[PDB]
């Protein structure tokens, strides 16, 4: 099963490997953006369905989760939003509140704007060097997006994921330095600091011994 | 991508039968069968390993793993033990224990001595009346087993689940009656009273909302 490789347009490149490399202190403000964007995409799914409600059929119950994976150090963040197509995940991530957020940068802005640029989904290069976006839309197949904060990224058909009904994962692969926020306690702590107003559920998964 | 069709031996499909339609009060027991059926896996690999380490790097941590998916009526066990390929699955759960079994339970065994039989597996069907088998052995690809309680079984490659380093997952699709095994203290309890002296982890998976 081949994956399709393209390149990033110059200024994404740019800002990636402007976060990836940033010894910037406050990294924790990913999980913000990221759960914003969860947030996003299933308001568009809630609202797209008042004139089609069957669009929700494919996953009835609107959440965010949240699921640590220590062994593998990844983290995941799903939500069973409106999701992405093969062509959207191509197109959406491939343009510019870019280069005007990086001139707030060099100028001393916070990098917690970052989401008043539109661009907020780049701020987890700041706990990661690697990122798998699993995606499934209502109009198309099951895909994954791949990115190492390099100058190109990859789209492959999923045939190695469990199934999404519908909606997205955000698989971050977390540096080595940054396992932190694998633990129940650090990850909690984040949400209730950042995301007090969220319409929907937050879940988390957690894993625990029997004794 | 296309799934096999097989016919059970006559022996199973009875005992299958014996076994979903039964109204047997202590339906739990299922749970010590599985878990006895993980351990074994996990030895064999385990004592597999001795003679050859290199096993072990599909998936170097050794555990029980259970996870309930409430929501899709569902709960997995799941171990990183031996595996069983294609053949194995379709030859394994095709024998005779069987017809014995059947025997002592016509003249009034109780339910619990069937894994003293070595068909312990079919127990499962004391609270679900339906399972998929996932596995993945070190010598084959991952593949689907799953059965209705009918007469024939299913076997597919698999293109749809979450990759298993190695092992077996057992996803059993609960009774309606019987979504009381969903419950982590429901959970618990079944593992303290008839699981102490297991060799290795048994983690559970809790979804909990963040508040
Ligand atoms: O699936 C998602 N969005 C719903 C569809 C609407 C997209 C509108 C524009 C925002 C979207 C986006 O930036 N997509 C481009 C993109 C494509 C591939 C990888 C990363 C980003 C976008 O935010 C994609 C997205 C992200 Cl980044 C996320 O963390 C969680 C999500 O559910 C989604
Ligand atoms: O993967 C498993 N076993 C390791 C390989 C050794 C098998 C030895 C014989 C027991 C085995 C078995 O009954 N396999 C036949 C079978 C084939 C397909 C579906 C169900 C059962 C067997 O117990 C398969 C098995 C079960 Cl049932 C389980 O709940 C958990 C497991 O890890 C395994």
């Amino acid at each position: 099963m081949a994956s399709e490789t393209f390149e990033f347009q110059a200024e994404i490149t740019q800002l990636m490997s402007l976060i990836i490399n940033t010894v910037y202190s406050n990294k924790e403000i990913f999980l913000r953006e990221l759960i914003s964007n969860a947030s996003d995409a299933l308001d568009k799914i809630r609202y797209k369905s008042l004139s089609d409600p069957k669009q929700l059929e494919t996953e009835p119950d609107l959440f965010i989760r949240i699921t640590p994976k220590p062994e593998q150090k990844v983290l995941e963040i799903r939500d069973s939003g409106i999701g992405m197509t093969k062509a959207e995940l191509i197109n959406n991530l491939g343009k510019s509140g870019t280069k005007a957020f990086m001139e707030a940068l060099s100028a001393g802005a916070d990098v917690s704007m970052i989401g008043q640029f539109g661009v907020g989904f780049y701020s987890l290069f700041l706990v990661a060097d690697r990122v798998q976006v699993i995606s499934k839309s209502n109009d198309d197949e099951q895909y994954i997006w791949e990115s190492n904060a390099g100058g190109s990224f990859t789209v492959t058909l999923d045939e190695v994921n469990e199934r999404i009904g519908r909606g997205t994962i955000l698989r971050l692969f977390l540096k080595d330095d940054q396992l932190e926020y694998l633990e129940e306690k650090r990850i909690k702590e984040v949400i209730k600091r950042h995301s007090e107003f969220v319409a929907y559920p937050i879940q988390l998964v957690v894993t625990k011994e029997v004794e």
